[PDB]
């Protein structure tokens, strides 16, 4: 059966691909995934790493988590009741959480019934030939053919899998994956890494661990969250410490092992042990390349292990092209979602198209939570050879009345200070992801330090305080630091 | 014998406009300033103290009184998220509220006391300032300019920045109703509450008495025309008003007070035009804000009035009278701080700084603190279809996941987006839903660099957030065509 485009993945950048080929430019496409709903045994499912075990169903565990900042912060407001009636049951989460995602899993479903030229196919989809996916029962290459599916066009869009060291007793340890299934909320639990998944359940945890529990994060170097700005990095640890999580830095698993009752004795590098009900490693995700049999068809990778790509997504090989995770440059929903919408215009549309890798907004859904757009100062001041800093910091009024007088709000844009233009702007506090969505589209009209200062504020926000910094903290200057010009 | 005092600028008005003015002429021009308010410190009898109406009774004990509201919200919203607790113990308690507001406003009010006694050239004087002559401000103990003289400060430069009061309609039994300046202050939460008007005070504070009424308490919003809060997108409009009603809040349309007498047992008992009736604890009056002129004296100097009541300015904030000038809300047009504090920086540049700037009156992004709240900068579609011959509008509106957990579906997140067709230029963006302030903020810088639907829609998301609904949104949901609203372009 002949198709127009053949998408292996079902995810944010392959539904994204696959539906604007059919409803945008009249194509016959085929997308393959291996599950039609979320979780066991293959996690990722019809929409995605993001709709299935990704941002979706962790977004609404922080709704969860984020109750018991607002249970305990009522008082200040006059709420009173029976404190130690509070329980979290974490069961009632994931099965509201299951419900939604299994809603979102049919909405797609449905999708593609009542779509014309869509075609999903249930299965593991792997390269034969040029032309030809064919999509067998399981992940062996040597697995019973359900399809041959032959393609103009083929879109590898797999995404990524959670990276796991090799240490004895890896088997011991979980993933994000198995995170959100979990039966009962751990009461001792070992997050491993300093990214935005490890950081983000570390605050499921803490929130929904029952009585004498304890969160512990560690992470290899000095510091979480490599990537984003220092002064938020440094604030979110504090943060984080501030309810009750244990961050280890500089601390790394060696070795994992079964304990009688069941729980797991870590031993660190270092020599220190710490006994877990659950070590949750959560260290990176690597392109999901394997199940694919790109050798068939020799479709290059590059050293990392990416799906190598052009800024039109186009590998090695003519008419075979690869977005999202697969790739392994922005692991993010929107770029891949922005990727597929590029490539489907390039290869179907008159209208060649690249994704801007530069100026993507994100965010880290810690309590409270970051937003951030650019550069931070420290690649600024590689770049450019004068770098201002403007920082607002600040202790919201509420949080004197709440009593969380932890949660300081971070604001700071990052300046080529020669022609005021914006380079980066970073939040940290309750709003931060919402508030950097627009900054996003400040940086596509070269916003400079005096359009956002000249902008009217909206009182009272968060978010008037980027309208409110006139005059740098700090500079960079030939890439070094300093509170004044030189 | 006491000498009067001289001065480059005198400002009359401790307030979001008259601060900033005094602040930017000392510090950043190195002027000699006075500023004269009545109060010190937020409350009764004035109200309004150093620091103006947003410090000590508008913006910032009403956002802390709805943030205290919204846990009404949070509590409930928590079981579907698998949080139990005891239901049958949950008390709000009003009482802590005002105590924990009125901590954080006399904290204000004594750090704005302490950057004066702080300050060269900045100085602070207690009482009541009107025009004596063009270069005279008298300040007197009392709004009766009878009352004895404390100072008499000379300024080559005068600054009306007194700022606006509520308006109390002429109805029988007027005296048994308040403003929002008493409820403020309020020593018990009200049982049943009648809030009159349909504007952005009577909706947060509707909201404020509904999270903090007692067990068996009422909240009743009346509205003389036909939707509240005119001048927001409808559809906002129309989803607010069942936001409202869905958490219990009672709402009268096309329905006015014509008099309020007492019941035996001290309840008000209210009679509308329409002959219906209703008995309440508290009627408060938010129908509108009026300049504060009288007490200036300005017919001593013969500065000028709108029609209105607003004092009469050009585009530099200046009266008819050359070295007295008038910024925000006696101005009698956008009654919000942050356009005080704009006009008072511009006003302060041009007369000193000799850097000439007029506000930017267009493009002002604004919120409502309803739950949940509004956020909007620019023009709503039928002010834009009167402008444009081609007006696109964008439309994403849908119950947040979160809320399908919650409970809240009648939660409905609104984000709209007016356009010019003909170009592409952003008129206007409105938002209803969680973070649509904090939201809106950034698209106001955007509006400001002109930016066209395009731009919003290359822009990559943030994911999962309500905000990028508007990086998402490529088709116009449908369209107005000189004047006409129709779902397609002919
Ligand atoms: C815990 C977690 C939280 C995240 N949070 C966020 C967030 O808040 N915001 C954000 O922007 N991003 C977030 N991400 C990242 C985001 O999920 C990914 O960047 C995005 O899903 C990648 O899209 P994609 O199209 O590359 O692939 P995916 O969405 O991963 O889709 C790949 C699909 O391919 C299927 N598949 C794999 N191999 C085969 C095969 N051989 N044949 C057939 N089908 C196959 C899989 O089942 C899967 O459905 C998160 C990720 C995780 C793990
Ligand atoms: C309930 C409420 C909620 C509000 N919420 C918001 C909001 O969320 N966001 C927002 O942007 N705006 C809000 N506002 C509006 C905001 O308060 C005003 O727009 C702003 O305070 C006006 O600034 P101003 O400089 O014109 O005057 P003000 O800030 O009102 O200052 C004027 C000052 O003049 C003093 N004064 C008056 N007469 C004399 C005299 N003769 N001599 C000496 N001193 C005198 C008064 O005591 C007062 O302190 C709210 C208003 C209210 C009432
Ligand atoms: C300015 N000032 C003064 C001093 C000096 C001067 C004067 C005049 C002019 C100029 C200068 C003021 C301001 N600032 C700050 O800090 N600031 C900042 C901050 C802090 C905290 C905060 C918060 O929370 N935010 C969020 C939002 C909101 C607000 C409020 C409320 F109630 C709720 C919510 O925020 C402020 C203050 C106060 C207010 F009301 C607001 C804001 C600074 C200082
Ligand atoms: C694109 N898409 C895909 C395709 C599909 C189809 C089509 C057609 C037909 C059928 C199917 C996606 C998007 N959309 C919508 O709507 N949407 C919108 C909405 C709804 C709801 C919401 C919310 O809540 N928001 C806020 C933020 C968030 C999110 C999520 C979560 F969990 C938290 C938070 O948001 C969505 C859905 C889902 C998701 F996950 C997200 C979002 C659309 C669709």
């Amino acid at each position: 059966k002949a198709f127009d485009l053949v998408v292996i993945g079902a995810g944010s950048g392959g539904l994204e691909a696959g539906w604007n080929a059919a409803t945008l430019y009249g194509k016959r496409v085929a997308v393959v995934d291996v599950q039609t709903s979320h979780g066991p045994p293959f996690y990722a499912a019809l929409g995605g790493t993001c709709v299935n075990v990704g941002c979706v169903p962790k977004k609404l565990m922080v709704t969860g988590a984020q109750y018991m900042d607002h249970l305990r912060e009522s008082a200040g407001f006059g709420w009173e009741f029976d404190g130690s009636s509070v329980k979290a049951n974490w069961k009632k989460l994931i099965a509201a959480k299951n419900e939604a995602v299994l809603d979102i899993n049919k909405s797609y479903e449905g999708m593609f019934n009542d779509t014309e030229g869509l075609d999903f196919f249930l299965g593991w989809g792997s390269l034969e030939s040029k032309n030809v996916v064919v999509v067998r029962e399981t992940a062996d290459p040597k697995s019973a053919v359900k399809e041959r599916l032959q393609a103009d066009h083929i879109l590898l869009a797999t995404g990524s899998w959670p990276q796991m060291p090799a240490i004895p007793g890896i088997e011991h340890c979980i993933s994000s994956n198995e995170a959100f299934y979990l039966p009962e909320p751990p009461r001792r639990v070992l997050t491993v890494g300093g990214g935005f998944i490890s950081v983000e359940f570390a605050g499921i945890f803490n929130a929904y661990k029952p009585p004498g529990g304890k969160v512990t994060l560690c992470y290899r170097n000095n510091l979480i969250l490599r990537g984003f700005d220092e002064t938020i990095r440094e604030e979110v640890t504090k943060q984080l410490t501030a309810n009750g999580i244990e961050i280890m830095t500089n601390e790394n698993p060696a070795k994992v092992s079964l304990n009688t009752d069941g729980s797991k004795h870590v031993t660190f590098e270092s020599g220190k042990t710490l006994d877990v009900d659950v070590v949750m490693m959560a260290i990176g995700r690597i392109p999901r390349t394997n199940d694919l049999q790109l050798g068939n068809v020799g479709v290059k990778l590059t050293p990392k292990g990416g799906v190598q790509v052009d800024e039109f997504s186009r590998t090695n090989v003519p008419n075979i092209y690869a977005i999202g995770d697969i790739t392994d440059r922005l692991m993010l929903t929107p770029v891949a979602i922005n990727e597929g919408a590029a490539l489907v215009d390039t290869v179907f549309g008159n209208k060649p198209r690249k994704t801007d890798h530069t100026r993507v907004a994100s965010a880290v859904f810690s309590i409270p939570p970051i937003g951030t757009c650019g550069l931070i100062e420290e690649v600024a001041a590689k770049e450019f050879e004068k770098v201002a800093v403007y920082m607002s910091s600040f202790t919201p009024l509420m949080h004197n009345i709440s009593g969380s007088k932890y949660k300081k709000f971070v604001a700071k844009i990052v300046t080529n200070h020669s022609d005021g233009t914006v380079l980066g702007v970073h939040l940290l506090g309750d709003g931060a992801p919402e508030i950097i969505q627009a900054v996003g589209v400040c940086l596509r009209l070269n916003a400079k330090i005096s359009d956002f200062y000249n902008t009217i504020g909206v009182h009272p926000t968060s978010a008037e305080e980027l309208c409110s910094m006139r005059t740098p903290s700090y500079y960079y200057v030939k890439g070094e630091k300093m509170e004044k010009l030189p």
